């Protein structure tokens, strides 16, 4: 039984901010952060790192959290705030049952 899943209103509120989702949703750095992190293994990486630009590199990053969990998603959550992305993890920190707690 899988248990500390991504939570629908926090992986909504990620996703459903489409207004701004592939608009400021990056790649580069936030999945270096998310690697470092340990959370992107190296498969992870690959996968991401096998498309050519950002379309599909950050379809890609956005499309792991598509089915990653709870953990993973305060992670990818935590690289937006790494690379001044604070507004979009702001939009999504209503899933996010955290403030930081670093």
């Amino acid at each position: 039984g899988p248990l500390g899943s991504m939570d629908a209103k926090a992986r909504n509120c990620l996703l459903q901010h489409r207004e701004a989702l592939e608009k400021d949703i990056k790649t580069s750095y936030i999945m270096d952060h998310m690697i470092s992190d340990g959370f992107l293994t190296i498969s992870e990486e690959e996968k991401v790192r096998n498309e050519p630009t950002q379309q599909q590199r950050a379809a890609m990053l956005i499309k792991m959290i598509l089915k990653k969990d709870n953990d993973s998603y305060v992670s990818f959550y935590n690289a937006l705030l790494h690379e001044g992305y604070k507004d979009l993890a702001a939009l999504l920190h209503d899933g996010i049952p955290v403030v930081s707690s670093s």
